[PDB]
């Protein structure tokens, strides 16, 4: 089958760059195309198993109330005169057409359902050029409320129960740290590799989809749960009609839809499920996965400089044949902190016992270009004081980023205001002032102490800095100094903010 197809209909809107929607034309070549897949005894042998496991699991629909409740805020409105703060406030309107979508599912497990197109917002920085945005298809408010009532509690229950510790979503930073260099320790001679699929959502067939679905089926579920789980496949998992802001049928989909509930899910399954098949292909040893979606990492005991280099070869054939190739081929690894997934790695430092401390960290270049972006414009995400919050004990993170904020806040009289921030697919009103408690609550204490950090990491973020136009360290040192101060001047919780988040700078 065919990734996806067009009528020619455009896709509309509705150093740092943004993409836009006038990069769409390429993201659309590149995610079309035919999708080989062949299977065998061990990808079958695996799903076997996912599925025992899955069959220990019951799980139960959410009421429409429920399903109402946790759709989130700043969620696009429906084509039927309703926000998703009507959804969130139980309005008449908004509960009487969920309920007949709901109806309609049960009753017609067939009719495709239509799904809006759209290119992203999201900023990049540049490379060596011009990364397209990727295009996000989701179907109306009303359908996103039913797959809530239909699978929140499968989605939210089942993966970590299938795949285990495997299953990457259930950690903070310092949990996934711990979990990566536990399985590295645990390797006589540890070999380890990051895979990433060269535009997943494409490469899932509607095999993949039946399979998943499949999946879902052996939980305990409710009667009229199986229904609209089929339904919901059928209608919309596997394909469905596609159109553009200004309601132009832009063509159809026969692949995932980035843009609906069972993705996050379905991906991660779909992922493991394939690289634990291709893992016995490869013949690796003591295997151990991790996996966020298409992004994962494989931790087994080496088998020698040149054996490792071979099965890792055999590794990709085998995703290949399930569909899946690298974007960049894999690479074996000696070194953990060397292995990039999610766009981040493990490293070191020290607290201030001496004791050495593991931590997630990353190339610095994005999150400081959506920072320089989002300096000059307000944002809905403010990526900003995510990468502060998720990335706290990065010193990039602490030198960097903490530190120019709190600069421009106290410059601009703002350290009271609450700003909107979203990270782990939730939207926050984050105020500022509270930082502490939850980088104590993230990553506890030991986040304010560390120091003397790996001679690479610090390398890098010196690198980048010189790259970007951005000062280096020294002047941060300085800089912090003087805004750690005009805090601890201001008392009561200002210097809380100082004591704790800028520790670092005095001498
Ligand atoms: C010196 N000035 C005339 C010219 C600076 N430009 C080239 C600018 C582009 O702005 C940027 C673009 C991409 C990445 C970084 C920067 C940048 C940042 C970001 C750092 C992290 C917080 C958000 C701002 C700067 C912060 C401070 C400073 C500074 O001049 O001290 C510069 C920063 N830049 C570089
Ligand atoms: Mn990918
Ligand atoms: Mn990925």
């Amino acid at each position: 089958s065919m990734s996806y197809t067009w009528t020619g209909a455009l896709i509309t809107p509705c150093m740092v760059y943004a993409t836009t929607s006038r990069s769409a034309g390429l993201r659309q070549k590149k995610v079309t195309f035919d999708r080989l897949q062949v299977l065998d005894d061990h990808y079958r042998d695996v799903l076997k198993e996912m599925k025992a496991k899955a069959s220990t699991v019951k799980a139960k629909l959410l009421s429409v109330e429920e399903a109402c409740k946790l759709t989130p805020p700043h969620s696009a409105k429906s084509k039927f005169g309703y926000g998703a703060k009507d959804v969130r406030n139980l309005s008449s309107k908004a509960v009487n057409h969920i309920h007949s979508v709901w109806k309609d599912l049960l009753e017609d497990t067939v009719t495709p359902i239509d799904t809006t197109i759209m290119a992203k917002n999201e900023v990049f920085c540049v490379q060596p050029g011009r990364k397209p945005a990727r295009l996000i298809v989701f179907p109306d408010l009303g359908v996103r409320v039913c797959e809530k009532m239909a699978l929140y509690d499968v989605v939210s229950t089942l993966p970590q129960v299938v795949m285990g510790s495997s299953y990457g979503f259930q950690y903070s930073p310092g949990q996934r740290v711990e979990f990566l260099v536990n399985t590295w320790k645990s390797k006589k001679n540890p070999m380890g590799f990051s895979y990433d699929t060269r535009c997943f959502d494409s490469t899932v067939t509607e095999n993949d989809i039946r399979v998943e679905e499949s999946i879902y089926q052996c939980c305990d579920l409710a009667p009229e749960a199986r229904q609209a789980i089929k339904s919901l496949t059928e209608r919309l998992y596997i394909g469905g009609p596609l159109t553009n802001s200004k309601g132009q049928n832009c063509g159809y989909r026969r692949c995932r839809a980035s843009g609906v509930l069972t993705t996050s899910c379905g991906n991660t399954l779909t992922c493991y499920l394939k690289a634990s098949a291709a893992c016995r292909a490869a013949k690796l040893q003591d295997c151990t996965m991790l996996v966020n979606g298409d992004d994962l990492v494989v931790i087994c005991e080496s088998a020698g400089t040149q054996e490792d280099a071979a099965s890792l070869r055999v590794f990709t054939e085998a995703m290949t044949r399930y569909s899946a190739p690298p974007g960049d081929p894999p690479q074996p690894e000696y070194d953990l902190e060397l292995i990039t997934s999610c766009s981040s790695n493990v490293s070191v430092a020290h607290d201030a016992s001496g004791k050495r401390v593991y931590y997630l960290t990353r190339d610095p270049t994005t999150p400081l270009a959506r920072a320089a972006w989002e300096t000059a414009r307000h944002t809905p995400v403010n990526s900003w004081l995510g990468n502060i919050i998720m990335y706290a004990p990065t010193l990039w993170a602490r030198m960097i980023l903490m530190t120019h904020f709190f600069s421009i806040l106290l410059a601009q009289e703002q350290l009271e205001k609450a700003l909107d921030c979203q990270i782990y697919g939730a939207c926050y009103s984050i105020e500022p002032l509270d930082l502490p408690q939850i980088i104590e609550r993230l990553h506890g204490l030991s986040a304010f102490s560390l120091h003397s950090y790996s001679p690479g990491e610090i390398n890098r973020v010196a690198s980048c800095l010189r790259k970007l136009g951005v000062p280096p360290l020294r002047v941060w040192r300085h800089r912090a100094r003087s805004v750690r101060a005009r805090l601890l001047s201001q008392g009561g919780r200002a210097a809380t903010c100082g004591k704790y988040l800028f520790n670092w700078a005095v001498k």
